[PDB]
Parts: structure tokens; sequence; C-alpha cells
């Protein structure tokens, strides 16, 4: 996250971090056994860790519970990135409390103008690099269609929105693949691309979640 602030400690309770010996991509706790994360966050040997805060150091509230299954969409197009969304399930439930706790699906999609918190442990430099050990957030604005589209010609699908700054300096980054767009409480996108990272007239690029929610509710029930 470039020009964010320090969520504080366990204050975003959905927030988790995919380690394969190494912190790789975030994802969204959706219930006490599924993740959901972007398609170009897979591969083989993730473990889920919970309860982060700094994710060096073991503070005390933390859960780590490998994968058992991973489930990329099966329309996921890595050239392209179109319907960037992924399903992790956990070998065990995550115990749920006010630290560890899942976020709400979707019921309609959230329109351009709505205010969306983003968080994670991405760079925070948007020329250098930095990495933060502990999580990062920032406030930001889902963007019109058109904007979008403007910004990024011949590249939002009907399954992609904007959301940031046009002027730039805010954005999520590299390290914040996979992690939550979360406004008025409800799982509405997954931290997907851009063209690097607060950049003028490049806002990030997020997988429209809405879109999911049949195939994410189907697929839990028959996995
Ligand atoms: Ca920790």
């Amino acid at each position: 996250i470039v020009g964010g602030y320090t969520c504080g400690a366990n204050t975003v309770p959905y927030q988790v971090s995919l380690n394969s010996g190494y912190h790789f991509c975030g994802g969204s706790l959706i219930n006490s056994q599924w993740v959901v994360s972007a398609a170009h966050c897979y591969k083989s040997g993730i473990q889920v860790r919970l309860g982060e805060d700094n994710i060096n150091v073991v503070e005390g509230n933390e859960q780590f519970i490998s994968a058992s299954k991973s489930i990329v969409h099966p329309s996921y197009n890595s050239n392209t990135l179109n319907n960037d969304i992924m399903l992790i399930k956990l070998k065990s439930a995550a115990s749920l409390n006010s630290r560890v706790a899942s976020i709400s699906l979707p019921t309609s999609c959230a329109s351009a103008g709505t205010q969306c918190l983003i968080s994670g442990w991405g760079n925070t430099k948007s020329s250098g690099t930095s990495y933060p050990d502990v999580l990062k957030c920032l406030k930001a604005p889902i963007l019109s269609d058109s904007s979008c589209k403007s910004a990024y010609p011949g590249q939002i699908t009907s399954n992609m929105f904007c959301a940031g700054y046009l002027e730039g300096g805010k954005d999520s980054c590299q390290g914040d693949s996979g992690g939550p767009v979360v406004c008025s409480g409800k799982l509405q996108g997954i931290v997907s691309w851009g063209s690097g990272c607060a950049q003028k007239n490049k806002p990030g690029v997020y997988t429209k979640v809405c879109n999911y929610v049949s195939w994410i509710k189907q697929t839990i029930a028959s996995n």
C-alpha cells in the first residue's frame, strides 16, 4: 500500500497473509474454512496466516493453517487477468473471534463513488522498494467504469473495477495482491493489477467480487 496508514493490530480481522516460506499475497476470510484471493496468487504449499499484524513477529493472536485445496476460477485468463479470483480451503476451521473474523460477500455490486478500505503488506513506495512488517490500510473510492476504461484502454473487462485516485500517490501495490477491498462491510474487490503503483492516471484495478457470489457459494457448498 502506497500513501496509506498503519491500520492498527487486528483492526482488519478478515485480512489474511498467504505464506509459502514468506508472505507473497493477501486474502480475505469469508468463513471459518475458506479464503478468497486472486487467481494470480495461485501456487502449491500455501499456509494461511490469520490474526496477523507484524508478519515477521509472533504477537499472540495468529492462527497458522495449511491449505488443503485451492480452486482457481474456471475462466481465469492469466494474460488478461480476466476472472482473477481463487478460493483456498483451510485444512482445519479457523477459530473465529474479534481479531479473526469472516467478511460478508456482497448481495449487490458497489457503485462508483463508494468509499472502500484496501489493505495489505505490499510495497509502500511508488519508485523504491520498502515492505512494511505491519498491515497498511487505504481508504479509496470506486471509480466510474468510463474513467477506468479511459485510464486503461482495451484492458478493463466486466469483471474488473478501478479504485483509488487519478492524481496518483495513493494505491495498492506489489504484495497487496489477492487482498481485500471492503465497502460498507462487504467484500467488493480483490487486489488484482495496475501499471506500476500510485502513478498518475493509473489507478488500481480490482476483481469485481459481486460477479462471483454464485460461483463462490456453489463451490463452497460442494468442496
Ligand atoms: Ca505476526
